[PDB]
């Protein structure tokens, strides 16, 4: 068979020799009983850069060991892209939803031999599935491997915002002290009500790790949490989020992106929310109008807004997010940690092995098989 | 009825006209029982910058109604100073422990009218104690007016560290994308060992909010926690610090500077760090040894650095813990955010009112009184 994989570049100085640690701590399972993947074997050191073009998800000496082909890159926008070109006869497809190789209608009616989309990470979002339906493609992603990845970024944007950490470390870096410019702005996160607007994996993990900080919680959703989590975590529930907002003063998005919730942060839903409130956003970039999030922290109506998440995607050298006031952004990083790299990469392998080998795939991977089959 | 009060200087820009939000978050009690400041009355609004010259921490019309004088000044170091002049007759002295005004022998000698010694905050450090004692000065603090706050910048500092926040920030500031330079040296906190130093107000506030991020904790103390708290947190007790270290990924510092823990981190003890382990420490600047902490960063043994403690303070310009590798470090400022400005500016007043009437100091607030340690 042959294996098409879209990677992101290696680094500026080139893929690295040595790495900050010798291995990762050791996990059985994600919350709720998933067991981490597991492959057969694996040909990688977890902690290496697996989601790179010369990472490759440690995966050529597998499938060249085993008559298979592998081409790895990064080239993947438009007709006349490497991937493009060595789509129409590719069995498998493998690419992260940090630099994702779309699978339009017209590019899976030219894939004459594709068999397999696989997601390396979480979110679908580039495959068209009503296509994979039609043509018996399978439709398959490592779930769960970086929910607790984004938890943790949501949780570090949070206390960042809220304390002005980002100013203060540039005040240090650049031979100052200030204190009164650092503290002009940092609060502490204690007691404050804090908001996630829909509380699955990522937005349950953020709230366990909130609740030891004494945060009022609250959370929306279209299907309500078993009020036994409620009564654990102490939770508000809030029907609609337009209630949500203004008794928040902190609101992180971990809501999926699709018509209904384009632009849902915009700038008449921005005038719901207390003056001085916070936002952390590594849902998707267009939940927020670009320019309405711009203008809020301009006037003060936001305190802080942080997220790995941009509209487009790259986004662009000049993207307002980048330099306007209280923005604490990443790139698009949360979910592709090394530690995250590690459990997709695994995961890619496993689904492989079994496809190749006709084992049934995992159900949790499964997003369409024959028919929208989960 | 003079009283001489040391803070830092405004904002570069003035002091400030406007405020992010309008109020606090509504608290009670600290953990353990103790309650907030209870002063007859504030004039200033909670969320006012009060640490500063022109926030005159909230006093200047309660002491001026009463009679009383009062001078604010930044200006405190060496004999030339403002401070040192206006001394000899001060009846109270107050000062923060971010920018402390120096009780030495020498200077209390000098104070001829001193009775009250006051920590606008926690960490009567740059208070002699002895001189007091044998002078019969009253010294006291504003007890857990800002613990939880370390604890939150503690927590805050780890996570940054750990998933590589602030260059990936600088990547998304300057323009760039660079995924794989970002994520380089990121990695998940979940699973980690974690540890600290000792277990005091800040270390069991910074255990507490460890334990959802599904971390190992581990912790050091002259004085093991209640086994029902090491329970509660499942917590791994070790009977000194040397043998905590090789098993931690993580290493808090939580413990108050004295002879037995001056450059306790150093070039020896470093050695038994695992590679790749970060250290916080928002404790005091000298527990490390400064150059052997840039020395292990530089040469790939800790993976990340950070705190808001120097030695000196302030850090001057070329200080290298302001450019060494993979450090996270802020000024001195977690304890005096907007919040927690509000608590020891309350707590002072609280203080004064009870010293000027004659009524008891709480006994929690005493350091100093009638000749002894209280
Ligand atoms: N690297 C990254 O930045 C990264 C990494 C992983 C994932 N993601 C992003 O892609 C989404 C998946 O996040 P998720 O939590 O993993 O997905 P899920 O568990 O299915 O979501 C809970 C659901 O919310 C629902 N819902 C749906 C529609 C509606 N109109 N109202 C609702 O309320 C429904 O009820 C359910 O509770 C976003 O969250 C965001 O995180 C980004
Ligand atoms: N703005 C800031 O950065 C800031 C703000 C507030 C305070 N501080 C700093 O000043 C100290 C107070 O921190 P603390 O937790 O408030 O003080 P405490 O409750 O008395 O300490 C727990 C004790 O540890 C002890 N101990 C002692 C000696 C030894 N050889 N072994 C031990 O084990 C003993 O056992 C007990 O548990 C440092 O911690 C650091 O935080 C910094």
């Amino acid at each position: 068979a042959k294996v098409l994989c879209v990677l992101y570049d290696d680094p500026v100085d080139g893929y690295p020799k040595t790495y900050a640690r010798d291995d990762l701590p050791k996990i059985d399972h994600y919350p709720g009983g998933q067991t981490l993947p597991t492959p057969k074997a694996i040909d990688f050191t977890p902690g290496q850069l697996l989601g790179s073009v010369s990472g490759e998800l440690g995966l050529r000496k597998y499938l060249e060991s085993n008559g298979h082909t592998l081409v790895v890159t990064s080239d993947k926008d438009g007709p006349d892209s490497v991937f493009e070109r060595e789509l129409v006869d590719a069995d498998v497809v493998i690419s992260q939803p940090f630099w994702p190789a779309y699978l339009t209608p017209e590019r899976i009616a030219k894939a004459k031999n594709l068999k397999l989309a696989l997601t390396a990470g979480i979110g679908s979002d580039h495959v068209d599935l009503q296509s994979a339906i039609d043509r018996n493609v399978t439709v398959a992603e490592v779930t769960y491997c970086n929910s607790i990845s984004v938890a943790e970024h949501v949780v570090m944007m949070i206390l960042s915002l809220v304390r002005n950490y980002l100013p203060s470390h540039e005040w240090a870096r650049k031979g100052g002290w200030n204190i009164a410019d650092c503290v002009s702005h940092a609060y502490d996160l204690e007691a404050m009500h804090v908001g996630t607007v829909a509380a699955g994996r990522i937005g349950l993990a953020v709230l366990r790790r909130l609740a030891p900080f004494d945060v009022h919680l609250h959370y929306t959703d279209r299907h309500r949490l078993p009020e036994s989590v409620e009564k654990e975590l102490n939770l508000t529930w809030h029907a609609t989020r337009e209630d949500m907002y203004p008794v928040c003063d902190v609101v992180t998005l971990n809501i999926p992106l699709h018509p209904p919730t384009e632009h849902m942060i915009n700038d008449e839903t921005l005038k719901l929310f207390k003056r001085g409130a916070y936002i952390v956003n590594t849902a998707r970039g267009k939940l927020c109008d670009r320019d309405a999030v711009a203008r809020a922290l301009e006037s003060g109506r936001l305190a802080g807004y942080a997220g790995d998440v941009w509209f487009p995607q790259p986004a662009p050298k000049d993207h307002p997010w980048r330099t306007m006031p209280y923005n604490g952004m990443t790139p698009h990083i949360s979910g592709t940690t090394l530690t995250a790299q590690a459990r997709y990469a695994a995961g890619t392998r496993e689904i492989l092995e079994c496809f190749f080998e006709g084992r049934p795939i995992r159900d949790e991977y499964l997003i369409v098989q024959g028919g929208a089959l989960a």
